[PDB]
Order: C-alpha cells, then sequence, then structure tokens
C-alpha cells in the first residue's frame, strides 16, 4: 500500500557536471494517468550516462540519470493497459507511442515522443515526479533509472518474461540491443562479409556479437586500449588493431587489410574523427558505415562528400534501429532461449550505493558493463 | 578505308581552364588491342563537362572532354569481342570490366578500372590516342566525346539497338541514366512517398522521372531559377519552391511542407551547402538523402552527425548506380519500347561547331540538354 502515495527512497542525483553522483533521499510522486512507477532491481553503467557527467551529452541538470535497467512495477496510473503491478519491466529510453508517423513506418524507431533530440528532462506532460531537498529534479530520456523508484510514461516501458534474470536483461535496455541491432537490423551485415568495429566497449562488443550472428567472415576490432582485444576475440573478432601502433592513418591500414575496404564499418566510440575514419575505411563503391557513438554536443564534423559520391552509404541509429516496445520483450525471450549471451558484457557487479566506484571503473578503462543492484 | 590508319578529324580541345573550347584538327590513332574507335554522331552538354572548364572538377589538361554521347564503331583492335564495325554504341564513362570486386558485387557499379577517383586522362594502357599541333591531348573519363572520332577501351563501350535514334539516346550515356537510377536503384523511391529534388536541370528532371515511375505521391522540385519549374511539373513535380522566396532556410520549409521531413531527397546541383540542406530536409528517423551533384574539388562540408544518429541514410552514386555495360543496352531497349521519354530533357539541338554556344546556353540557365550533332 504505497499505491497513490509519495515514496521516499534513495537515488543518485547529479547536481553539477564533472562531479560525483550524490546518493541521497528523493521523493517520487505517484503515477498520473498512463504512467507507471517501477521498483528498480538492476541498472547498467553506459558511457552515455558518463557523457551526461562530462557535459558532452547535454540534458537539463540537476538530473537522475540512468537508462539501461530492469525492475518490477510498483503501481500503475489510471488508463494503463500494457503492464500491471508485479510485472517485470525494462524502461525504454526510446519510447514507442505506436501512433506517430515514425512508429507506423516499417523502418523507423525514433518515435516523435522521444526526449533525445531536444532533451527537456521531464515526463511526457512536461513536469517532474522527483523532488530532492524540496527542489524539482530532471528526468533523463524518460527513464531515470539511478533511483530505487522511478516513474515513466507507459510508452516508455515494456513488460518482459516473469522468469527474466533482471541483473542480466537490464543490458537489453541499452548496450546489447543497440550494438546487436546496429549490425543485424541497421547495417544488415551479410554472410561472408568483412566488418570493422571502432570501439570495443559494451556496445562495440554487442556489434561484434551481431556481425558474428549474421555470418561475417572477418570482424576487425579497433581500439586504442589493447586490454579490450581479448574479450573482443572471445565474442567473435577475428583480429584487433590499435591505431597507435601504426604510422599510417587507420583508414589506410583497414583498406589494405580488407584488400580495398570493408563491407561494413561501425563507429561505436562517439568521436568526430573516428566517424570520418570509419566511413573512409568502407569500400568506396558499396561499403556501409553506421554511426552508433554519441558525438559531443553542438560539434560539426568536416568530411569530403566525394566519399559518398562513389557509392558509400552512411547512416546512424539509436537503440539498434529496434522499435523499442515491440522488440525488448522479444529480445528477452530470445535471451531466455539462449539465442545470444549477455555475460561477456558484464565485467563487474556492485551495489547501487557504490555507483561512483562503478563510474571510476568505466573511466579507468577497466570495465565493460558494471551492473548495479538495488 | 580509315581502319588501321591515323584519322585527322575535328575536335573541341580544352587547352586550359576558364577558356572557350578550341575547334580544330586533331590526330586520332588507330585502336590497339582491346580498343574501339568510334565515329561520334551526337553528344550532350552535361554540367560535369562545364565543371572541367570551371576547374571545380579536376582532370589533366589539355583535354578532349565530353562523356554523354552515341556513335558508330569505325574499327576494333585485336581481341575485341563485344562490338563490331558499324554497331551503334554508347561510351561508358563508368567502365564495367566484369572482373573486379566491384563488378562482381550485386550493388556496386564504380568499377576499379574507372578514371574518376584519380583522373589520369589516358587509355587503360596509360597512353593517349590524341595529338593536336604535335602535342599529346588527354582523354576524359575514358570517353572524350567532343571529337568526330574517339578511341575507348572495350570495358568503356556498350553496343545498343541498331535502330536507336542516337540524337536522343546519347542522354542514356549520362544525364538520364544518372537521374533515373538515382531515384529507382540508389534511393529505391517507394510508392506513395514524398520526394524533394534539389536542382531541376537535365539530371534533376531525370530524378523526377524516376520518382514518378516509382509511384511517389509528392515530388517537390527545388531550384533558385524559377524558369525551371514549368518543365519540372511536366515530368512529374507536384510542386516547386525557390529558396530565394523564403525568409527561413529551405530545409525548414520542406520539413513543414512534408509534415516532419521528406522520405527521399536528392542533391542534383553540386554545392556543399545544398548537400547538407538536402540531408536535413529528409525525415530524421527513416529519411534517405542521395548526393548526385559533383562537389567542388578538394572542399569539405561541415555537418552535425546527430542528423545521421537519429536514423537518416546518406548515400551518393555515380551513373545512377547502374552497372554501365549491362544497363545501357537495356535502357536503350526500354526507351525504344516507350518505357520513358527523353525529349523533355532536350531543349536545343546544335551542330558540333556551336559547342561554345551550347555551353553558354547551359551557363545562362536557358537550356536543359543541348545535343550537339556531328
Ligand atoms: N546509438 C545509441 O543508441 C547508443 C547506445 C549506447 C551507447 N551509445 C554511445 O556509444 C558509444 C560507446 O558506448 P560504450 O560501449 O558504452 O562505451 P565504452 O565502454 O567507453 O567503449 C568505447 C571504446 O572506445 C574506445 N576508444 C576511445 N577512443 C578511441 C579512439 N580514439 N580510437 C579507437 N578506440 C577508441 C575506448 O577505449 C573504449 O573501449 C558512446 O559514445 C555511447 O554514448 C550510443
Ligand atoms: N553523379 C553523377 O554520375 C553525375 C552525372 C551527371 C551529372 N552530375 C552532377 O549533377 C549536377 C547537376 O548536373 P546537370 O543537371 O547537368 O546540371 P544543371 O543543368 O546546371 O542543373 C543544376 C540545377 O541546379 C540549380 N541550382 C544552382 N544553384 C542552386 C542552389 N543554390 N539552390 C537550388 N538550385 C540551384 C540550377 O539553377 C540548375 O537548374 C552537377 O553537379 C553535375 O556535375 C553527376
Ligand atoms: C567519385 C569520383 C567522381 C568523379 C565524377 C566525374 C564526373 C562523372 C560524370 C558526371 O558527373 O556527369
Ligand atoms: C539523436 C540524439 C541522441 C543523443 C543521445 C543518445 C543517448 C541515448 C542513450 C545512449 O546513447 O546510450
Ligand atoms: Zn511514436
Ligand atoms: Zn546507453
Ligand atoms: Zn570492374
Ligand atoms: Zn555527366
Amino acid at each position: 500500500s504505497t499505491a497513490g502515495k509519495v515514496i521516499k527512497c534513495k537515488a543518485a542525483v547529479l547536481w553539477e557536471e564533472k562531479k560525483p553522483f550524490s546518493i541521497e533521499e528523493v521523493e517520487v510522486a505517484p503515477p498520473k494517468a498512463h504512467e507507471v512507477r517501477i521498483k528498480m532491481v538492476a541498472t547498467g553503467i553506459c558511457r552515455s550516462d558518463d557523457q551526461v557527467v562530462s557535459g558532452t551529452l547535454v540534458t537539463p541538470l540537476p538530473v537522475i540519470a540512468g537508462h539501461e535497467a530492469a525492475g518490477i512495477v510498483e503501481s500503475i496510473g489510471e488508463g494503463v493497459t500494457t503492464v500491471r503491478p508485479g510485472d517485470k519491466v525494462i524502461p525504454l529510453f526510446t519510447p514507442q507511442c505506436g501512433k506517430c508517423r515514425v512508429c507506423k513506418h516499417p523502418e523507423g524507431n525514433f518515435c516523435l515522443k522521444n526526449d533525445l533530440s531536444m532533451p527537456r528532462g521531464t515526463m511526457q506532460d512536461g513536469t517532474s515526479r522527483f523532488t530532492c531537498r524540496g527542489k524539482p529534479i530532471h528526468h533523463f530520456l524518460g527513464t531515470s533509472t539511478f533511483s530505487q523508484y522511478t516513474v515513466v510514461d507507459e510508452i516508455s516501458v515494456a513488460k518482459i518474461d516473469a522468469a527474466s534474470p533482471l541483473e542480466k536483461v537490464c543490458l537489453i535496455g541499452c548496450g546489447f540491443s543497440t550494438g546487436y541491432g546496429s549490425a543485424v537490423k541497421v547495417a544488415k551485415v551479410t554472410q561472408g562479409s568483412t566488418c570493422a568495429v571502432f570501439g570495443l566497449g559494451g556496445v562495440g562488443l554487442s556489434v561484434i556479437m551481431g556481425c558474428k550472428a549474421a555470418g561475417a567472415a572477418r570482424i576487425i576490432g579497433v581500439d586504442i586500449n589493447k586490454d579490450k582485444f581479448a574479450k573482443a576475440k572471445e565474442v567473435g573478432a577475428t583480429e584487433c588493431v590499435n591505431p597507435q601502433d601504426y604510422k599510417k592513418p587507420i583508414q589506410e591500414v583497414l583498406t589494405e587489410m580488407s584488400n580495398g575496404g570493408v563491407d561494413f564499418s561501425f563507429e561505436v566510440i562517439g568521436r568526430l574523427d573516428t566517424m570520418v575514419t570509419a566511413l573512409s575505411c568502407c569500400q568506396e563503391a558499396y561499403g556501409v558505415s553506421v554511426i552508433v557513438g554519441v558525438p559531443p554536443d553542438s560539434q560539426n564534423l568536416s568530411m569530403n562528400p566525394m566519399l559518398l559520391l562513389s557509392g558509400r552509404t552512411w547512416k546512424g541509429a539509436i537503440f539498434g534501429g529496434f522499435k523499442s516496445k515491440d522488440s525488448v520483450p522479444k529480445l528477452v525471450a530470445d535471451f531466455m532461449a539462449k539465442k545470444f549471451a549477455l555475460d561477456p558484457l558484464i565485467t563487474h557487479v556492485l551495489p547501487f550505493e557504490k555507483i561512483n566506484e562503478g563510474f571510476d571503473l568505466l573511466r579507468s578503462g577497466e570495465s565493460i558493463r558494471t551492473i548495479l543492484t538495488f
């Protein structure tokens, strides 16, 4: 009987850029019409949550960040039909309203109700469900998973299998689905192709998993941190290259290695220069390059459009191109059926209260995904 | 007989940038092994030829330019198997060797034997068949059609229907096939879609023809020259807009007109600014933008990669993505079977001796295609 009552609980509040999270008591309002309040069970530390701290991914502060998570419904607002109290759920940082021109399109997933293109840090109704020290606190991407309890819009949550291990399937809420979908859905990697993956973190390892699932013959991992190469090979890389080892730019190295350019390249870092390098290294007539990394706010890249004129395709995607609410329950079902592995992504486990230690592990280069448990 | 002998004939020589063509006698050597000497019958004036004069498309000078043409085989070198003397032919500025990794790929057409990516201005053997006033003269894109006679490599020529009208089907050598293919093969325009076409010259009108053939519901022509709008509507534009008429940038105008962005946009001008505008005006989640225009030499554009991260596809192509030697005869057969029209592209038909007057018509905005007749 917390239904319809304010809940006091602990959250990780970010008051200022480039500062530690503050673990402290917040007030979580009850859900309004078509809103869902979730008791969080596990949440991943994604580089995009660090980009909020760095100020390179801009969203209003102060904020409760976190977007890669799983929990159990505590209560539903009036009119909710797609979840019930006690259901296991994954918050959807890319919503699926099911009504807009994008949700109706066979290949769109970037639903027009998203809080990604022009972040306001609110619920759909333009208000916050979070108070801290008597001050309103922003939401993040309509999810805000660094909290014992959050409130999300119904279009931002999916019901998943009741037997789901939530400390694993939280990765379906971001890094696994993003990287796997970038390969199998956005690029549509083909059997016997040569792929180059720039960045061997949680999301780039998931791209490798998707390239290997699609039957690529060669998967070249690219990272400046050679410590990332062993796990990249475990999940399917056939060879790994560190740009720092070479006198020549890595686009020239990769073009040589692939006897004239790769079939598919993926930027999975978030840098302007590696976005251009990744486009250049794909074959000039028929190559495809996919941007997955989140570039720094309000910065333009410079490129030569002759790279496109010869025949290259350049595209990007959020969340692996998956329509979120249709896709997340299916991805969980496929995980339960052993169609892909999540354990290779999980290098560390900590209690939520050690969230700062989890960010330090990511920043040091030591972790892939740290999973925090509430 | 001319076979096996040097031919002295008339050609339009470009001795240096930003000067008129010089119409004078050149010597055309006989074809070597796997080469074809063609008597030219008609050639079109394409903006790319003007870009060589402007210096914004770089190729070695002095040069015989011209790449959009048709003629009749005068003689064949040893080892030629695909054409014979007397055949009607179209030179292929994009070759099709049939042997390279691109020619073997189902979606590639930018054959590695091309003289487009690093223009040398020669035959495949690295020599020139042209002299003028005792100086060697460069080839252009392996074609050089501003000459009563040219010599091309076999991989740079297609045999066409003996009954085809060369004064019309010369456009299948560049402008028609480029525009049409950019719509139907590269973009793969869908039935009921909304398309935006930037530039309503010969290639942009051919893009409109392809979008209409593909069943687009709306085709928005964009040009700063409103005199181009009447013919754009004749061949299928549903509306035309002049950016100079608006206070707001045209990407904003086209996003509003299309209720959130177009399905397909095409840059058919060759400006960096319009390439970015065209990408921006396509819907952010599922839009596709195709670069057809040839951008100015050695100049980079600046763009915000978030345009791609939301889901846009950005791609370019040469010659409408068509594998040139397979496609050109089929396009001529389809023209003979009334599957498309070429007359709407032809505004002027001049003798070859009036080449300079033909270029002045293009530069002044008066013409679409001028066809020069030998
Ligand atoms: N498109 C989406 O929906 C989506 C989802 C999830 C993450 N992201 C972004 O994807 C990117 C990767 O996220 P992640 O895997 O969690 O991050 P991560 O774990 O930091 O991995 C990035 C990897 O890139 C490596 N790296 C850094 N700089 C360079 C360089 N200059 N050259 C070659 N390698 C380099 C780095 O060593 C690290 O292993 C970040 O930009 C995220 O913000 C996008
Ligand atoms: N990709 C290929 O294989 C290929 C083949 C043929 C042509 N080209 C290029 O395609 C482009 C078009 O060729 P074309 O149709 O012969 O040329 P064109 O006949 O000069 O047509 C270009 C049109 O662009 C219009 N225009 C110029 N500036 C602007 C502007 N700022 N805003 C809006 N409209 C503008 C201009 O008024 C004209 O009607 C040129 O860049 C060619 O070099 C590429
Ligand atoms: C990517 C290299 C492109 C070179 C294009 C040379 C001109 C092709 C013919 C044309 O555009 O009319
Ligand atoms: C198209 C603008 C999107 C920028 C923000 C993307 C953040 C989503 C979460 C993630 O990347 O891990
Ligand atoms: Zn929607
Ligand atoms: Zn993420
Ligand atoms: Zn070839
Ligand atoms: Zn041309």
